[PDB]
């Protein structure tokens, strides 16, 4: 009875490979990096995995359902056997049906923190300056008061939230109107009316994730893309903490959402707070993320790096390596390995990877592709 996703064949056994993302023995995590430069069939991959999810989520625990949510950056989400098989929902960049600013949690000034999540996300998406940031913070503080909702008023907190819409219109409405960055991406933000304008018309994000859910990104700069999907994981972030914790039977842990971003190079290099707050909480709330990307470069970077948090490895073809990347995904010191692997690596041919299971065990592997599906 175990929700098993048939990932592919071993290269020289040719034994079955299983994914059981609700099984703690053998998975602690779901959070998954999926790697490959192109011609390398990495989202023929990807697909398989999202389309047995969609269709083994009665294995579940409690055979309860599995919400999918996928950004998808080029169009590689939408084609009409895929949608067909998944069932899954589009939404496209214009009126998206949910609002940054709705407000989720308990802590004190809780319009605050979502104010200042908002400008810092905003911030790193447009390469806001320091007295930016803040503007939009007291704007969209501002925006909250004339919608009757106040800090230390809490139960004011479930009034309707303001939208980006309003926080435009105030800043049009100041008496000193900056002409710079911050106007810019807001005048952009605002006409291309990404999000939904009417407050009244907002739903919930995290239960508009049910089924597969595909939000295309294709068409919009890297800037709005960007901000779209670290908004949109700010708001799911916050409504996840407030929805409470898998049942747990045994060795088995209930999965509810997961999260896929694909082509996430440069969303990873920016740093956005919510995809780390994600990647490390996310299990006690049933929630994973996985991560497709061209390279494996930006999965060591920093401090408490992506790859710390990531126990599930398809490692595809890449062009550059290095062997900090090794050490990072592979997790292995001594010098020889990591020039087979490299090595090997680069030999990998169209659909063949290196997965990497939860118990650290390296095995070649032949993809099981959607067309094959």
């Amino acid at each position: 009875t175990p929700l098993q996703i048939l990932f592919g064949h071993d290269a020289v056994r040719q034994n079955p490979l299983y994914w059981e993302p609700t099984n703690t023995a053998k998975f602690m995590n779901t959070n998954t990096g999926i790697i490959g430069t192109m011609g390398t069939g990495k989202t023929q991959f990807t697909k398989s995995l999202v389309t047995q999810l969609m269709r083994n989520q009665s294995y579940n625990v409690d055979g309860k359902p599995i919400g999918l949510l996928i950004f998808d950056y080029k169009s590689d989400y939408v084609d009409d056997a895929f949608l067909e098989a998944t069932g899954a929902k589009r939404y496209q960049l214009s009126l998206l049906p949910y609002n940054p600013l709705s407000l989720f949690g308990d802590m004190p000034m809780l319009p605050r923190h979502t104010a200042m999540a908002f400008a810092e996300t905003m911030g790193k998406a447009y390469n806001l300056g320091v007295k930016q940031r803040m503007k939009l913070v007291t704007l969209i503080m501002e925006c909250y008061d004339l919608a009757g909702i106040v800090p230390h008023d809490r139960s004011t907190w479930n009034r309707v939230a303001p939208t980006i819409e309003d926080v435009w219109q105030q800043y049009l409405a100041q008496e000193k109107v900056d002409e710079d960055s911050l106007y810019a991406a807001l005048y952009n933000l605002a006409g291309f009316q990404i999000f939904e304008t009417d407050p009244e018309k907002m739903t919930s994000l995290y239960d508009l994730v049910d089924g597969v859910t595909v939000i295309e990104l294709a068409g919009y700069p890297s800037e709005i893309q960007n901000l779209v999907v670290a908004l949109t994981l700010d708001l799911f972030y916050a409504q996840m903490q407030k929805r409470g914790k898998p049942t747990v039977r045994g060795d088995y842990r209930q999965l509810t959402k997961m999260i896929l971003v694909d082509e996430a190079d440069n969303f990873m290099r920016q740093d956005f707070a919510s995809l780390r707050k994600i990647l490390k909480e996310g299990r006690e709330y049933g929630v994973g993320a996985i991560l497709s990307t061209q390279e494996i470069t930006h999965f060591k970077t920093g401090e408490n790096n992506y790859a710390s948090y990531i126990l599930t490895w398809v490692i595809h073809r890449v062009s550059e390596i290095r062997n900090s990347d090794i050490k990072a995904v592979f997790n292995i010191d001594d010098k020889s390995e990591q020039e087979s692997l490299m090595g090997q690596i680069r030999q990998l041919e169209k659909h063949f990877s290196l997965y990497i299971d939860g118990n650290k065990k390296v095995r070649k592997m032949r993809d099981k592709a959607f067309w094959e599906l």
